[PDB]
């Protein structure tokens, strides 16, 4: 759907934007800084579980330029690895806000993030 | 969920972005220079619907800045009404691409982008 490489890039860093807000707007819930609402938490997961879907798309053929390391293209299995995992971490998460489990929240919260700081540690530039 | 005027800028801009890829990529389908797949469609289109939520409440208190036009907080009222049926029309485009009818699909598009255009010019500088 890019017409040049730059709408790629445009397209995958905004959703990476939105990502970033809707998952750090809950640090302070997982801390305990602030309430815990089930159905608020429930409801903000399943926006951030549309999210994290849409950035692999937008590293398509052709599409390298931003911040995005090369090694994304060349090993496509290795980095495919890794945003199914991130994903697969983001249903736990759904699982956990669904059920309104606070603790179960707090646990899969951490392990999304370790999954984003993996993927940007070999992937980001 | 904004530290700063500037991350609801940045928030709503993204939005924005991803909802112009969303429906823009959609262009040549209702043109008929791509093919009409009703499945494909109908999840692009639910996407777009939870996009289509996102930037409002990012228009919240002191977070005046990027080309949000001024007037969106002094009238909010009438930006509200604004963003309530560009959000219908996307109800309209979602019943639409889930009934698999391109007619229709063809008239809710361009309905969708009457209320987009409307919008930026009464609100986008
Ligand atoms: C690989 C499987 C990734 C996972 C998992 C996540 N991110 Fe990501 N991110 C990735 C890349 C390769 C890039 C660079 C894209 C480019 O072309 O520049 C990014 C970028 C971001 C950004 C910065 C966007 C910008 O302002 O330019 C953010 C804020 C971001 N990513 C956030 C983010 C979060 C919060 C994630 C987990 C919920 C996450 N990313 C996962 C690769 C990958
Ligand atoms: C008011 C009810 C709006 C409707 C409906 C839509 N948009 Fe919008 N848009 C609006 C404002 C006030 C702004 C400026 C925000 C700022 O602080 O700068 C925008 C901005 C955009 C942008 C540009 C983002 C950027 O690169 O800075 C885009 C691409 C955009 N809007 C797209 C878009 C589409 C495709 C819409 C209908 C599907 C749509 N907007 C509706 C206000 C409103």
């Amino acid at each position: 759907q890019f017409a040049k490489p730059e709408d790629a890039v445009k397209y995958r860093q905004s959703a990476g934007t939105l990502m970033a807000s809707h998952f750090g707007r809950m640090t302070p819930v997982v801390k305990g800084q602030a309430p815990y609402d089930a159905a608020q938490i429930k409801a903000n997961v399943e926006v951030l579980k549309t999210l994290s879907a849409l950035p692999w798309a937008a590293f398509g053929p052709g599409t390298e330029g931003g911040d995005a390391r090369p090694e994304i293209w060349s090993d496509a299995a290795s980095f495919k690895q890794k945003q199914q995992a991130f994903q697969d971490n983001i249903v736990k998460l759904s699982a956990a806000a669904d059920a309104g489990d606070l603790d179960k929240l707090r646990a899969a919260f951490g392990d999304v993030g370790a999954s984003c700081k993996a993927c940007h540690d070999a992937y980001r530039k």
